[PDB]
């Protein structure tokens, strides 16, 4: 059955909205437009986002499906899930808004050292999460403290100038055929600064950026230059003066001999040699808080949705689709 709606204006527009969902008021970028809200169904304070032109042109119309697929695909302690979606409208004919609702979360990483058991606790739900999330085929490509949420029981979810520091190398250069260890690179950088509390690699630009990755971790060595299809890129990299990788023990200074070591793992140049998410969890640095039992994988996700080109219509009524077809989460 259709829950009751209630209209209230807030940020320049008509919210129309479930009655369940009480005491809206604005957070919001614009980047959507979001409000707080209390669930009164649930006993939760909630983020409703309202999308904003969501089916204005086909690049739009692609986008929300997208998005809302993706939420609506994850369901993982560690990474951000839909609560809902609706639409005030009762046909397909009158469908204009969409609406999602996610846990509101109350802080991120970015809000001077951590503990070392403390970096072991949230790096752990990071990479549970990104294990989740690499197992259905997805790439995340832009994990950085502010997409990090953690409640008051630093309980941590992965959420949806943008910063360049925790970028990997290769998605600066421009390589494309990313590999999902793009990822591990940023937890590299985050788990570093946790450590240290200071910015492992504070580029000022795009190619200062390049020249402090590449002070830490040395030039390519010769099994990498191999595999740079690139003639430009290659000579580039001949002609510079060889460095050695430095010695992330006399980097990390204090830190935990176990914490050095994964972050050697981590921050590799060569993607292919980076640690896996899933190899990253049986490390040891993780021994109290690592259980196979529980550390889950995704179903498959379907991400072709993406490279077809259809009409503002059929994306809008796909989207519809996946409105309708909505289940909510065990009440928990
Ligand atoms: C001057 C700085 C050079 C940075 C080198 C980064 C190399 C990243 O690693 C590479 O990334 C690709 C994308 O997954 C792969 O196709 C390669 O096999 C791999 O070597």
């Amino acid at each position: 059955e259709r829950p009751t709606f209630y209209r209230q204006e807030l940020n320049k527009t008509i919210w129309e909205v479930p009655e369940r969902y009480q005491n809206l008021s604005p957070v919001g970028s614009g980047a959507g437009s979001v409000c707080a809200a209390f669930d009164t169904k649930t006993g939760l304070r909630v983020a409703v986002k309202k999308l904003s032109r969501p089916f204005q042109s086909i690049i739009h119309a692609k986008r929300t499906y997208r998005e809302l697929r993706l939420l609506k695909h994850m369901k993982h302690e560690n990474v951000i899930g839909l609560l809902d979606v609706f639409t005030p409208a009762r046909s397909l004919e009158e469908f204009n808004d969409v609406y999602l609702v996610t846990h509101l979360m109350g802080a991120d990483l970015n809000n001077q050292k951590l503990t070392d058991d403390h970096v072991q606790f949230l790096i752990y739900q990071i990479l549970r999460g990104l294990k989740y999330i690499h197992s259905a085929d997805i790439i995340h490509r832009d994990l950085k403290p502010s997409n990090l949420a953690v409640n008051e029981d630093c309980e941590l979810k992965i959420l949806d100038v943008a910063t360049r520091w925790y970028r990997a190398p290769e998605i600066m250069l421009n390589w494309m055929h990313y590999n999902q260890t793009v990822d591990i690179w940023s937890v590299g950088c985050i788990m570093a600064e946790l450590l240290t509390g200071r910015t492992l690699f504070p580029g000022t630009d795009h190619i200062d950026q390049l020249k402090l990755i590449l002070r830490l971790v040395g030039t390519p060595g010769a099994e990498l230059l191999k595999k740079i299809s690139s003639e430009s890129a290659r000579n580039y990299i001949q002609s510079l003066t060889q460095m050695p990788k430095m010695n992330f023990a006399n980097v990390f200074i204090g830190a935990n001999p176990l914490a050095v070591d994964l972050l050697e793992k981590m921050l590799v140049l060569d993607s292919d040699k980076r640690i896996t998410a899933a190899q990253a969890l049986a490390h040891a640095y993780f021994a109290q808080y690592h259980d196979p039992d529980d550390e889950p994988v995704a179903d498959p996700y379907d991400q072709s949705s993406e490279s077809r080109d259809l009409l503002i219509d059929e994306w809008k009524s796909l989207t519809y689709d996946e409105v309708i077809s909505f289940v909510p989460p065990p009440l928990d």
